[PDB]
């Protein structure tokens, strides 16, 4: 119940009362999905004399036969496999022609499997599996030679010339697969 | 019309995921991404005196067993890639393969190698249609052409080949058709 | 400090499974031949880098699921032929020659003559192949038959083409 104006120091107042591509890099790059595969073919077009022999003195050391391709493969699985397919053209005066599969680092070959030909070219294979240990690239070579006696020639006539006159193609396969 | 001072009642105023899928995806068989692979050394020599002619080729009783597998598909309407590779001699001529799968009373597929005198691989390369998830019995029978003693993994005489165990394998790679 | 006008007024104042190109997805296509083929066409040095050598025993169209795959290839063919060598040739449809040659052997009776190749898929599209057999050389081949043309063991025998889709490293 009181107003009007009055001095506060110096001052005059006034007062009152008032996710897609997360998937895709697992996928293509974690080995512990049984997912992905590797696949590679090594092709062997030269003509390769093949005058190592396979005998019972050499078929458990790597001097059996003649090296025709070296191979290097990566699995992209942990626990994997290769099924391997080596599907060589031989030539020999009749008779058995042999195959071995070295990996690089052992003393002795990893398979061993036996061809035929009669004179005239013919498919020799080895198919075979390989137990992969790691993810580490691995090396692995094939050696062809003649059973116990002859010389065998890979990819060409038996006297070395080319097969109807072209350049031919053996072929070795890897395909990761998952036991 | 105004300013001043005035009383308003008694006042005195102025105024103026990832997982999820990845468990769906490596256990689904309907997906087809998981795919089995067996493979079946065969290493122990076998002498097949078991033959195959026009009378038995569509039994049981054609050639020689020389192994049995099972294998189970892990997807649902696969087939199985069958490779058989077999190291075997006989005096020349022709040797014959036979995959029979359990139950049946024929082969489901047959094929055919040769030798000289000397080993040779013999193969069978087929597919199977698969029925189901549940293992899958198969066995695989060797024998001559018509006539003659077929050796597996042996020299025709039933000695060791370059005096060593040989292997043959048979492979079963499971794929899905389109 | 007071009350003043300003203008009219009186105022107070004061200063306070699809993705081609994961690639998951992989085709599989296997094709049965079971017919007795007479393969009269023969492979000679004139004709092995053509499309007219041999007989043509089969033709096939795939599809591949994924980009920059390769098919995986596998021909395991019964042929039988009087003494001497035979010949394979895949072809791709549009080239003017085989896209892989492969042999084999019969002593008169029936063996398994086989090639195995890949192939590089150039697209998602169908894409025609087909595989001719004949003599090396010379003679005759039968394929699904004995070196006379009558049935093996009686029956009817199964050559397989299979291509299985597969991603290169
Ligand atoms: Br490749
Ligand atoms: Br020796
Ligand atoms: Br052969
Ligand atoms: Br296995
Ligand atoms: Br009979
Ligand atoms: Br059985
Ligand atoms: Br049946
Ligand atoms: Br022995
Ligand atoms: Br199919
Ligand atoms: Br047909
Ligand atoms: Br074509
Ligand atoms: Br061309
Ligand atoms: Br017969
Ligand atoms: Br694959
Ligand atoms: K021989
Ligand atoms: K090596
Ligand atoms: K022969």
């Amino acid at each position: 119940g009181n107003s009007g104006f009055y001095l506060y120091n110096t001052q005059n107042c006034v007062f009152a009362d008032n996710t897609v591509q997360d998937i895709l890099d697992k996928i293509t790059t974690d080995p512990s999905l049984g997912l992905l595969k590797a696949f590679n073919n090594f092709p062997i077009t030269n003509k390769i004399q093949c005058n190592g022999l396979f005998t019972p003195r050499n078929i458990e050391t790597l001097l059996g036969g003649t090296e025709i391709g070296k191979f290097t493969v990566t699995p992209k699985s942990s626990g994997s496999m290769f099924l391997v397919s080596a599907d060589i053209i031989a030539s020999r005066m009749e008779g058995g022609v042999v195959l071995a599969l070295v990996r690089e680092g052992d003393s002795k070959p990893y398979a061993i499997s036996y061809g035929y030909s009669s004179g005239v070219p013919n498919l020799c294979s080895l198919r075979t599996r390989i137990i992969n240990t790691g993810l580490t690239p691995t090396t692995y070579s094939l050696r062809v030679g003649g059973l116990e006696s002859g010389v065998v020639w890979v990819n060409a006539l038996s006297n070395g010339n080319d097969i109807l006159g072209i350049t031919n193609t053996s072929n070795v396969s890897f395909l990761e697969v998952i036991p």
